């Protein structure tokens, strides 16, 4: 709004195994933090998919004892952070890979398309959150990619009608995840999506893995016509298009990876595998701060601009994004006018000089610095409401 997007996933399921809770979060780095994921019915319903998580869970200084209905979890602890944070957004997030299957019913009706927007923002009002990103993966033709508009339609609109009640002047933030393939985006309403919008976060990453013939760079940014096996899909086709395409420059926001896909039993990229391996916590997926592996040197495609790690005695080839990729990304999406840079997910970061959050920050310079709501007069949690004052 008033500069450059710094946002990032934060998952629920990331307080578990990968012990990464709010508070682990480096917030001065981070513009917006989107809050992931929330279930959906075919009806529309959006429903938590963790309640402990959200907004259950004591951390060292929940009292047991506490007076009146209260939210505690990942909630209150974001609550926290954006005390401390006027500048950082917390944005309720609605499905993801695994819980897109009932969108196009949710989207089909008007009265579902209504109990999606007054159950998306029940949360986002009683949780002291400030907006809704809707992540739908993916609409799959005409009908739902027309259905996708007005579903956003009728969150706008019920955002608003939330705010000139209970948030006077305050404008809640709207946005999605999209697709980087032409597969996906040539189905969208891109014009729609321009206009409807704050923010468009560019998925540009996923690009080649287990689902590939070849090992291929996850998030490059150009096609390398002298390996092109290498670059099965590029960032800059998918920019230019959502741009021509009626969507905002300035809106789209630039993802970017914090993990790597190993490929295993292989000469090098573009090149024949065996398999993905093992991962850090999921087969063929490496958190960027487990990367580069111990042996492993980093070589960089300059065409296409992707890095890789590569160990010559196991034949390990990890495609991954660092610091250097990101400064590069960074000067990328300057000279297009895109809004900023978006991260999937922060659990994996590294900290300092080789945060990639932090070096996007440091390569933006100008951060996004609107203020953030902490006024919920209408949460149904006495301690939001009351500001945890
Ligand atoms: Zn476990
Ligand atoms: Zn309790
Ligand atoms: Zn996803
Ligand atoms: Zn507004
Ligand atoms: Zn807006
Ligand atoms: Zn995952
Ligand atoms: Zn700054």
């Amino acid at each position: 709004a008033n500069g450059y997007a710094n946002s990032v996933y934060f998952t629920n399921w990331g307080i578990y195994d990968r012990n990464f809770q709010p508070a682990d979060l480096v917030a001065s780095d981070v513009t917006h933090v989107i809050y992931s994921f929330m279930n959906l019915q075919a009806d529309g319903t959006v429903i938590s998919g963790d309640t402990y998580a959200d907004y259950e869970k004591h951390y060292a200084d929940d009292s047991w004892n506490d007076v009146g209905t209260n939210a505690y979890g990942c909630v209150k602890q974001l609550f926290k952070v954006k005390k401390a944070n006027r500048g950082l957004k917390v944005l309720l997030s609605i499905g993801g890979w695994t819980w897109s299957t009932n969108f196009p019913s949710a989207a089909s009706t008007d009265a579902n398309r209504k109990n999606f927007a007054k159950t998306a923002i029940t949360f986002m009002k009683d949780w002291g959150f400030d907006g809704i990103d809707i992540d739908w993966e993916y609409p799959a033709d005409a009908t739902q990619a027309s259905n996708m508009i007005l579903l956003l339609k009728e969150v706008r609109s019920q955002l608003d009608a939330y705010a000139a009640q209970y948030a006077p002047g305050y404008h809640f933030l709207l946005t999605i995840a999209a697709p980087a393939g032409k597969d996906n985006y040539s189905k969208l309403r891109l014009a729609d999506l321009g206009q409807v919008l704050d923010y468009i976060n560019l998925m540009a990453y996923d690009y080649a893995g287990s689902f590939s013939p070849l090992t291929g760079h996850d998030a490059n940014l150009f096609n390398n016509p002298s390996n092109p096996n290498a670059t099965p899909f590029n960032t800059d086709s998918a920019v230019k298009d959502y741009i021509n395409g009626g969507v905002p420059a300035n809106k789209i926001v630039l993802g970017m990876p914090i993990y790597g896909r190993s490929f295993q039993n292989t000469a090098g990229i573009g090149q024949t595998y065996n398999g993905v391996g093992s991962g850090s916590w999921e087969a063929g997926i490496w958190d960027y701060k487990a990367l580069p592996k111990a042996g492993a040197t980093v070589q960089y495609d300059s065409v296409a601009k992707g890095y890789y790690s590569y160990n010559s005695a196991t034949k390990e080839l990890i495609s991954f994004d660092t610091p250097d990729m990101i400064n590069t990304k960074v000067a990328y999406l300057k000279s297009l006018g895109l809004g900023g840079s978006m991260f999937w997910e922060a659990s994996a970061d590294k900290k300092g000089a080789d945060s990639l959050i932090g070096t996007s920050h440091r390569a933006l310079g100008g951060l996004d610095t609107t203020q953030n709501l902490l006024s919920y007069p209408n949460s149904k949690y006495d301690n939001i409401k009351n500001g945890l004052n």
